[PDB]
């Protein structure tokens, strides 16, 4: 059964086949849609099936689907799942299976770049220590004084589930958050809790308004323990608008490496609760959400004071308009520094050839309306207009709860 | 089954009920989501009829009464007879009010109890329909005080019969495709503006000429009347700050009223029942003037405030789209005619699904229809988890008539 996406501004009507392959469910049914919904132990039993699958996928797209290394691979990997229960991917495997979890992840705008990935093995690693050496070294070479490049970390697979690698920051570089005494927040919002866990950790607070949080690891199920990243690797860039000389004065500032660092890698029924992924940031992030929502660094209000814009009534748009310039603002600061970053007009009109392609090449792209469109400007960008089918491949992303709270305590 | 939905703003969880009531279908599967998606008998009809008057008579606290339970009788025997029926005034009016209470995509539901309903059951001509069609339009206008209104003209039969208004807004502008092989006017309207040359408008070929109405009723060919001008409010577009803003010639109507619609009560099928409310801002600032396929006047704009045009990354586009907004907005409430912004609106409809949740069990909401098309996440909208599901009474998409009319 084939299935149409229409563009509403083109006319472009594509046929997606490959929605035939997906095996994960969505959340809806006949009579209920839940594609607004935010967040919608392997017995040998249920794992030889989704190896198999992988390993078909694996050797499909190699071009020796059915060659004796493809059953030798096959046969391989029964006997070690019988006989340990799991399995080991090989390195290839590993390669493939990172790109086409990035492949697949339908609420990514950025998947044009999805072959070119850095994928750093880190199934070796065995202590914190360890782990935050590899980090280290993950951002360094991801950040690439400011030409960053798409990497991914996979740190050891999950075995009894008792003996999780993980990484408790949700992105590798972030900033703190105060809660006060009095009700306001100092820095971050978003990273209130973190910022606990972290203070109670050991961690001694600067207390400031972008201060960087401390990698907080945890290694083969023990306790997890603090490291600060050095400075030296963390790339910051000033916010300054091209024509508000004032805007400086505003004393913001971001990082330049966007790193996930809390969702887990499913490939082939193997579980990676550990796999710090990074690329570089679309403006919007930074300048519509995480300086503009209202529960994170809420700053419109004081920019719009600052252009002294009609604040009285809404029908002014004068959130509209300190967005906009806010957005212009963030962009010009990291193309003056050299630190890669794209529009969303850029982003968006990528994602779309690459989305005609993958229909062309693959037979589909799943996609996420809901968040590939951009917070501002949506029907400006060429996505907004475009028809997309959702729908859940492996490999795959998976968000996973938070570690403190399912973590046990070794004291 | 008892389903919650999270504003991730104000962590405030809203548990939805309502969604077990759900009789039709949303196009999505537990294996593929088609929330992005723009289009998804006597025997068949008496199941429709109860369910319509069981909720009827539960909303007036009168279910399982004498009162209802004779309805019942009345209907089914009326179904057994005539293979219809016709609803009571108060079934029509709780009928079209709760179509609009169910629309998933609109943001402007808050008003929902507040519509007019002209129960035009008894038209029989294009002359009759022209009559009542610009009734609605004066009374809807109020000079300018806009006020929500449905016209409800007779429901299908065999389909052969069908009351159709061809216009899919009482009010659009015309759309000339011209020798250059760029477009005059309106682009969304010009099949329907050929249509209307090819049944005989002379058409002034002008940027902003109001449509004529194009009638058909009892499945006659259609007609087509002129809206006396004095009925079509229009407000010329000025900006608060920007002198220049005037001589780019824009104009809007007062008055949105979707014409081409299907309103379906306890499966009665109304096929033409044109209704209107009033504009938010940037349905007209946004889509009609910006979108690449309507007026597309942001290359203009943009020149006009002289702003760096040579790379996307000045956001050059996101500045003028604000301004020509602002410019929507201002020229509205200076000539003194109802328009709502994107986020008093969409305050509104956050306020609006509280209550529906603490009064109805919940409410049925397109997230992709609900967030506006400009400032999404500067929205309470955009942050609000929506269930969507559908719920009848409804209104429905239709075919365009001229696919379907037989001459
Ligand atoms: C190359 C630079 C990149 C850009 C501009 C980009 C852009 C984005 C944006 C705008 C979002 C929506 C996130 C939000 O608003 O919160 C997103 C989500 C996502 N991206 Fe990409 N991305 C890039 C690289 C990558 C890489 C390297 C991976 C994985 C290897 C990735 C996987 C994802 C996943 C898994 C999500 C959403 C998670 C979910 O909620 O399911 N991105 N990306
Ligand atoms: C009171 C003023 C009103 C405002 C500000 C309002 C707002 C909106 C907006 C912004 C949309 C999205 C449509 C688009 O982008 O083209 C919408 C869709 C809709 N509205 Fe409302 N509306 C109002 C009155 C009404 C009334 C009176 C009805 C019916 C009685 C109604 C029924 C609908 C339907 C059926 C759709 C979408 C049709 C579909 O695609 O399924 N609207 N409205
Ligand atoms: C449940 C929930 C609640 C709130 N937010 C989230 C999303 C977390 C997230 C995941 C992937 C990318 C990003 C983006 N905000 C960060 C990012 C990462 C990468 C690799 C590239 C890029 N351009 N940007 C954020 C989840
Ligand atoms: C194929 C296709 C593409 C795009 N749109 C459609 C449906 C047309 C439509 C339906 C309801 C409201 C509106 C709105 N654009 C017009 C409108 C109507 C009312 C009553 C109030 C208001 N504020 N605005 C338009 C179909
Ligand atoms: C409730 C709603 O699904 C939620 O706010 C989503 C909407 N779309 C999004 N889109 C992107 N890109 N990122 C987000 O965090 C969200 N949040
Ligand atoms: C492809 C997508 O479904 C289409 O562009 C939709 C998206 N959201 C919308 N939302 C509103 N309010 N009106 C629209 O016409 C659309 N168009
Ligand atoms: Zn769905």
């Amino acid at each position: 059964r084939f299935l149409k996406v229409k563009n509403w501004e083109t006319d472009v009507v594509l046929t997606d086949t490959l929605h035939l392959k997906s095996t994960l469910e969505t959340g809806c049914t006949e009579h209920i849609c839940m594609g607004s919904i935010m967040l919608p132990v392997r017995t040998k039993d249920q794992l030889f099936p989704l190896a198999k699958e992988f390993l078909d996928q694996y050797y499909s797209s190699i071009k020796r689907f059915g060659s004796k290394a493809h059953m030798d691979r096959l046969e391989e990997v029964n006997k070690e799942i019988e006989s340990t229960s799991t399995y080991q991917l090989k390195d290839t495997e590993l390669i493939y299976g990172a790109k086409h979890a990035w492949r697949n992840a339908s609420r990514c705008v950025g998947r044009i770049q999805w072959s070119k990935l850095q994928v750093f093995d880190a199934r070796d690693c065995t202590t914190a220590h360890g782990m935050f050496n590899y980090i280290c070294n993950h951002v360094k070479y991801a950040t690439n004084k400011g030409n960053l490049r798409s990497a991914i970390t996979i740190f050891p697979q999950r075995t009894d589930g008792k003996h999780d690698f993980r990484v408790w920051n949700s992105q590798l570089i972030r900033y703190a958050g105060y809660k006060q005494p009095d009700g306001s927040t100092l820095g971050d919002p978003a990273n209130v809790q973190f910022t606990e866990i972290c203070i109670q950790q050991g961690w001694k607070a600067p207390r400031g308004r972008f201060d960087v949080l401390p990698l907080l690891l945890q290694a083969n199920g023990n306790d997890p323990e603090l490291f600060q990243i050095p400075p030296e690797l963390v790339l910051e860039v000033p916010i300054r608008h091209p024509k508000f000389d004032w805007f400086k004065d505003l004393g913001l500032k971001w990082y330049g490496l966007p790193a996930v660092s809390n969702m887990l890698l499913e490939i082939g029924g193997l579980e990676f609760s550990a796999c710090p992924f990074s690329g570089w940031y679309m403006g919007t992030e930074i300048g519509v959400r995480d300086y503009c929502d209202n529960s994170r660094y809420n700053i419109l209000e004081e920019v719009a004071k600052k252009m002294d814009l009609d604040m009285r009534k809404t029908s002014s748009l004068w959130k509209d308009q300190a967005l906009v310039e806010i957005n212009i603002a963030v962009l010009y600061s990291f193309q003056s520094d050299k630190v890669t970053i794209v529009d969303h007009h850029s982003a968006t009109e990528s994602f779309i050839k690459h989305m005609e392609n993958e229909y062309r090449c693959r037979g589909g792209c799943p996609a996420d309306w809901v968040w590939i469109v951009p917070p501002m400007s949506g029907s400006i960008t060429p996505v907004f207009h475009q028809e997309m089918l959702n729908y859940r491949l492996t490999p795959s992303f998976e968000y996973q709860p938070d570690p403190w709270n399912t973590h046990v305590w070794k004291g």
